[PDB]
């Protein structure tokens, strides 16, 4: 089952004696998320970066003070798209032996780096797919990050700094990747993204939302929490997502093959409509990958739906692709 929440959520020492920071061994796995990454990094996770669901939800919550709602459903919807269902294992990374007997194309159990299941296009410091490498922190996109946080930030990451951030990300990939995909469940989670370093990375004795670049390199290049980190005060996960549209509104949509052709898609779910992006997940990206499963493999799909369901926050009615 999903683990509930915290029974204390109050700030606390997370780089804790029994939690170091120890460097990768060969083999071991971390991907385009930092925030799992870190986990893995100190042990929050396997250290090898292969981990169940509630090894994950357990983790973010326990680690950073993510909330309960937010851990389930994007643990749930990743494990659904990149996970493997009948051993119940999901890589943080790439694909792997680790998550055991994959299942029948088209799935392909390809871990956080498979592209446009829930990775996607214009993330902070990752590159986009089409330039090769979707999944390793990228110098580069880092100084960006912290010129956009001299520039409206007096040095510090924030939500300021996100809502231009996000959108320079977004028009940088419009001008130079002709396979642009902005749509549907990317279209939320690039939003969401931007307010975690603010939300969750910032020390929770601080809680300003001030997010300084000794840290923001500590997490994003190399895993690690700061010596002494504290996790945030209170579960939270995206407070703040409006601040970071209200700078730039978009809509969805993806580039047609060409650069600088970026064209809105009105099939896609957009902030006005989230129970849409969910039931579209389910009923076409789900049941894409697992279009007619055979028995042991449904009743994975339909458990691991269920609990998916449990996260969504929006009023939403539940979907079953595979009947009740
Ligand atoms: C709850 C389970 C979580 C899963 C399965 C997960 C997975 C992912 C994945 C696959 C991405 C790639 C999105 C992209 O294409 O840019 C991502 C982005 C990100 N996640 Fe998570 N994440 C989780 C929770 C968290 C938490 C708790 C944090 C912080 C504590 C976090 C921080 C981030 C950040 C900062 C990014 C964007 C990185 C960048 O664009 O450079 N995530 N997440
Ligand atoms: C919750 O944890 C904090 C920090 O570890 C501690 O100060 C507090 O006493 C705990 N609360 C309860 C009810 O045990
Ligand atoms: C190109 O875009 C499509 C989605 O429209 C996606 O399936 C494919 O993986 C993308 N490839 C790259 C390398 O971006
Ligand atoms: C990092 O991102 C930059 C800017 O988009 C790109 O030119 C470069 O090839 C990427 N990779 C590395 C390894 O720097
Ligand atoms: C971000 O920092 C700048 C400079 O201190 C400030 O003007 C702005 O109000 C901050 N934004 C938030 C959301 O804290
Ligand atoms: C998803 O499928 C259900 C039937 O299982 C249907 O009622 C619903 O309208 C579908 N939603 C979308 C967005 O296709
Ligand atoms: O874990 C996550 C990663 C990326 C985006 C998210 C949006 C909402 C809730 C959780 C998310
Ligand atoms: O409202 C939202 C929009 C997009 C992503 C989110 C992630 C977490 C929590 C709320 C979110
Ligand atoms: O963060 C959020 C929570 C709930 C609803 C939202 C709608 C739009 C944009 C952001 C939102
Ligand atoms: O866009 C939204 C509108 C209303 C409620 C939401 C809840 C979560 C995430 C997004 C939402
Ligand atoms: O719980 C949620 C968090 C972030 C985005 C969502 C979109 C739809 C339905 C539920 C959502
Ligand atoms: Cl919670
Ligand atoms: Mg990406």
């Amino acid at each position: 089952l999903p683990p509930g929440p915290l029974e204390n959520s109050s700030a606390k020492l997370v780089n804790d004696e029994a939690h170091p920071w120890k460097p990768l061994r060969p083999g071991d796995i971390r991907g385009p998320c930092p925030g799992l990454n870190t986990l893995a990094s100190h042990g929050y996770l396997p250290r090898n970066g292969v981990a169940t669901p509630a090894q994950i939800i357990n983790a973010v919550q326990e680690g950073f003070n993510f909330d309960n709602q937010a851990a389930i459903f994007a643990t749930y919807a990743a494990h659904l798209v990149d996970g493997n269902l009948i051993t119940d294992l999901l890589s943080i990374g790439r694909k792997t032996r680790l998550t055991g007997p994959d299942p029948p194309p088209p799935a392909s159990v390809g871990g956080l780096n498979e592209h446009g299941t829930f990775e996607g296009d214009a993330s902070m410091t990752r590159g986009d797919a089409f330039f090769g490498n979707n999944h390793d922190f990228n110098e580069t996109l880092f100084e960006q990050l912290v010129d956009y946080s001299n520039r409206f930030g007096g040095g510090k990451y924030n939500l300021t700094v996100a809502g231009e951030l996000r959108f320079k990300r977004i028009q940088d990939s419009i001008a130079t990747n002709p396979n642009f995909s902005f749509v549907d469940f990317r279209f939320f989670t690039a939003y969401g993204e931007t307010t975690f370093p603010a939300n969750l990375f910032v020390d929770g004795r601080r809680d300003d939302g001030q997010l300084d670049m000794d840290a923001a390199r500590s997490f994003f290049q190399f895993s690690r929490m700061p010596d002494d980190f504290f996790r945030a005060p209170s579960p939270r996960s995206g407070t703040g997502v409006e601040v970071v549209v209200q700078a730039h509104p978009m809509q969805p949509g993806r580039n047609v093959g060409k650069i600088n052709s970026y064209t809105v898609d009105p099939t896609s779910s957009d902030f006005s409509t989230p129970c849409l992006m969910y039931e579209k997940f389910v009923n076409i990206t789900v049941k894409s990958l697992y279009p007619n499963p055979t028995v042991q493999l449904r009743k994975a799909l339909n458990t691991n739906l269920d609990f998916l369901f449990q996260g969504v926050a929006a009023g939403c009615t539940q979907v079953f692709p595979y009947g009740r």
